[PDB]
């Protein structure tokens, strides 16, 4: 079989966290998994976690490059692409690149180093976008199982944020699903696929909008609507800010 195997395998249904905004501050919420950011952690955070009883998945920025990282000087001018629409300062990165796989080589060191159980590499999904440099799915195929088996060798678990047109290409090599909005846009049988196979979707609602972070629940309807879907039992919800601080509210 041309994939690799992970040992961490999480049950469908595992309740999580996500908070990429800050540094972990907060660690009140009862959820089996915590995603949070893989640089602005520190290893005493992520064992911190571990010695509770918890799973560290570690996020980091696969297909994007971000202005404020400490390695950001080792991007060449030619790996960067158009800008990103939604976030700001941030531009797409020609994934095909070797020095753009070099320097995720880089990060994934970084996340065995401090102690990851998973990594989950955001904006694999450029060719979905205006990326303004010919991104197609093969070249997300080739690059999601380039991370995947880099982060099996490190012995991490990784999973597929998004890019549901190529699930069949790479779930093999994944161990869940990072979902955005599939309830909202009525696509959550896209992402299926992974609780029939026995893996997690860590799904993510902003029923809030892009431009409203607080920590007020939402609306009755805004949450049957964010939670209330055919397989939505095997789906792990999160309802979040669009800047994914620390306000969480559970189905
Ligand atoms: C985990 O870590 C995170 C990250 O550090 C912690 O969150 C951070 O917490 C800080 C302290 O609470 C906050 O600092 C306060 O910021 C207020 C607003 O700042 C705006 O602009 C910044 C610019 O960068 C921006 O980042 C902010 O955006 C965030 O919020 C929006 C939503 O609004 C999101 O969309 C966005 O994504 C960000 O999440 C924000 O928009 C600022 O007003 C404060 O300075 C004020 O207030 C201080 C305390 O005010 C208190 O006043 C009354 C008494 O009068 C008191 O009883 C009450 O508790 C009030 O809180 C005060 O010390 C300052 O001197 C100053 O006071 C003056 O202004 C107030 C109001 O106008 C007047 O009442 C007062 O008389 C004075 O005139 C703070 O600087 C960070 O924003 C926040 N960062 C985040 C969330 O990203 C988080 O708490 C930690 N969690 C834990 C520990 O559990
Ligand atoms: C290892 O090596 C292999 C090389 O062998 C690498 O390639 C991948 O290998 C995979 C394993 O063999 C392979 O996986 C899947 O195998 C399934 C068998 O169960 C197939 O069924 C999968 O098919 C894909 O396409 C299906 C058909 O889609 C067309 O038809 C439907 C029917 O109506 C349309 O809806 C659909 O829109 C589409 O129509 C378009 O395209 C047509 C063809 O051109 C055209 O006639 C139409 O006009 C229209 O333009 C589709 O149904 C499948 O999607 C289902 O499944 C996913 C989850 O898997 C769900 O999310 C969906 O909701 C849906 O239920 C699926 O997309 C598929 O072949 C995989 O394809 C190979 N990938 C390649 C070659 O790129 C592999 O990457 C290597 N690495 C690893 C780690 O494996
Ligand atoms: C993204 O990076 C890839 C890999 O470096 C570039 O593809 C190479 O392009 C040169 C010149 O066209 C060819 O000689 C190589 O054979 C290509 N290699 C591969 C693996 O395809 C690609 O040009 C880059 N994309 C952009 C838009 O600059
Ligand atoms: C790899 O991770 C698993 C966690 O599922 C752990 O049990 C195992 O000891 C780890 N192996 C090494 C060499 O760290
Ligand atoms: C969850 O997935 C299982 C397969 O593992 C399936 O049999 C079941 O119907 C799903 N649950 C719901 C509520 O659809
Ligand atoms: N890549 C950034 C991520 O670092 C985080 O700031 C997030 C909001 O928390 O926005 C984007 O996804």
């Amino acid at each position: 079989g041309n994939y690799t195997t992970a040992k961490w395998q999480p049950a469908v249904g595992t309740k999580w966290q996500i908070e990429l905004l800050y540094a972990l501050n907060d660690t009140s919420v009862d959820a089996e998994i915590y995603d949070i950011d893989l640089f602005i952690n520190d290893k005493s955070t992520i064992a911190g976690l571990q010695r509770a009883g918890r799973k560290v998945i570690c996020y980091f920025s696969a297909g994007s490059y971000e202005n404020w990282r400490p390695d950001k000087d080792k991007f060449k001018d030619s790996d960067l692409g158009h800008d990103l629409d939604d976030w700001p300062g941030e531009k797409w990165l020609n994934i095909s690149s070797a020095n753009v796989r070099q320097i995720m080589l880089d990060r994934l060191d970084m996340a065995r180093d401090k102690g990851c159980d998973g990594v989950d590499p955001d904006n694999v999904d450029g060719y979905d976008n205006d990326n303004g440099l010919d991104l197609t799915q093969a070249d997300s195929i080739s690059f999601v199982n380039f991370l995947a088996n880099a982060a099996h060798a490190r012995n991490m678990s990784i999973g597929l944020k998004n890019a549901g047109d190529i699930i069949p290409s790479v779930i093999k090599n994944m161990q869940w699903s990072v979902n955005e909005q599939c309830a909202q846009y009525n696509e959550c049988d896209t992402y299926a696929v992974f609780p029939q196979n026995g893996k997690p979707v860590f799904h993510i609602e902003y029923p809030k909008g892009d431009k409203t972070n607080n920590d007020l629940s939402v609306t009755a309807s805004q949450k049957n609507a964010a939670c209330d879907f055919a397989g939505s039992a095997n789906f792990s919800t999160v309802i979040k800010n669009m800047n994914l601080n620390n306000w969480v509210e559970y189905c």
